[PDB]
């Protein structure tokens, strides 16, 4: 039998993290160790400041002897918000956060850093419109303010998943712009937005 | 017998705004105390006021025009949403007359009244929406736009369900009623840093 623990925790990273902007994410490391014991962990850039004030995580359970079992790992739950304003490049490739994680027994053991990657997009990324019910006007070149009131309304009504912080509007022809509270966009055109009354 | 013509009394401000239903009221008496019928004219020619409407309840029935108790001839409509508004005011307005007569036939000379009209921004007067805080005073979010729409909307009850709020970018509102006309709501008025 082992005098000594001298092997550090093993951690599980996530595979696929993806956030959009201005909205609420989380996901979870699984942490094991052969003592059953997690002390702590350190989010990091490969050994350097994390440099993401936005992102948060528990130390519930941390250093209580068994948090950390084959059978019950310690899950570490990390969450936060892109800012609404994070840069996207013109390469979406690059939309992304690359960051390490290492986690220390109660022996002194730590483990090497592993990579996680945190990808942003977008809200438009995530957001898909349906279209209106067709509001009918009396002149499609020029709708009425009750007319871009009541196509406003039906955009509205056929998108209850998209955020009620975003904006919706509505050009002189009946052309719907969806502004996400990030400022992404959706489109929908006039011609699956409006029809002409008399003609219908 | 009786010699004498119906005496005609009419509103002295009869406002109406586009596409709003208004109403008001002649109010006739006879000596006699009955009156059996009216006109309206434009000064004996037609009317030419499709929308105009008024009652003939209670028309020629003994004792409905008496000092005490006039007959009550109630007219409303609506001017339409899309009638040209001359750049001079006092030309905004229709001149017409009406006369009346009794049952023994004394008709009244024709007496003016005017109907003037607006638009609808001349009726509405946008109340203080409650005050929004943004980041940036000279570009807000969409969802702060959304957020100085509501408060406007919330705050103006009576302002036509139609009439569409528009923001800028800095938080100037705008409001466009169904005739087209509009109002401003100064960003000082609307929100804070
Ligand atoms: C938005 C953006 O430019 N994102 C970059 C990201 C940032 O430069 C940085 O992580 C935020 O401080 O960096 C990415 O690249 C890393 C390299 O900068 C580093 O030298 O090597 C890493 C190797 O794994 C990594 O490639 C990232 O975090 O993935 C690239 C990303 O577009
Ligand atoms: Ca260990
Ligand atoms: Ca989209
Ligand atoms: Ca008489
Ligand atoms: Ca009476
Ligand atoms: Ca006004
Ligand atoms: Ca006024
Ligand atoms: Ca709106």
């Amino acid at each position: 039998r082992r005098a000594t623990d001298t092997t550090p925790p093993t951690i599980t990273v996530p595979s696929d993290i993806i956030a959009y902007r201005g909205e609420e994410f989380e996901f979870y490391f699984e942490i094991t160790d052969d003592s059953g014991q997690v002390k702590n962990i350190e989010l990091s850039t490969f050994g350097k400041p994390l440099g993401l004030n936005w992102l948060e995580y528990s130390e519930d359970n941390f250093n209580v002897p068994g948090n950390a079992t084959s059978d019950n790992p310690l899950r570490v739950r990390v969450h936060g918000t892109v800012p609404l304003n994070e840069p996207i490049p013109a390469d979406k490739n690059r939309a992304q956060f690359t960051r390490t994680i290492r986690a220390w027994d109660a022996a002194g053991n730590v483990s090497s850093n592993i990579t996680f990657v945190i990808k942003y997009r977008a809200q438009t990324d995530k957001y898909n419109p349906a279209d209106p019910t067709i509001t009918y006007v009396d002149r499609l070149s020029s709708l009425s303010p009750s007319e871009k009131n009541a196509v406003e309304a039906a955009v509205r009504a056929a998108n209850p998943q998209i955020p009620a912080a975003a904006r919706i509007t509505v050009s002189a022809n009946g052309t719907v712009t969806i502004t996400y509270p990030d400022s992404s966009t959706d489109t929908i055109t006039a011609n699956r937005v409006v029809k002409d009354l008399a003609s219908s």
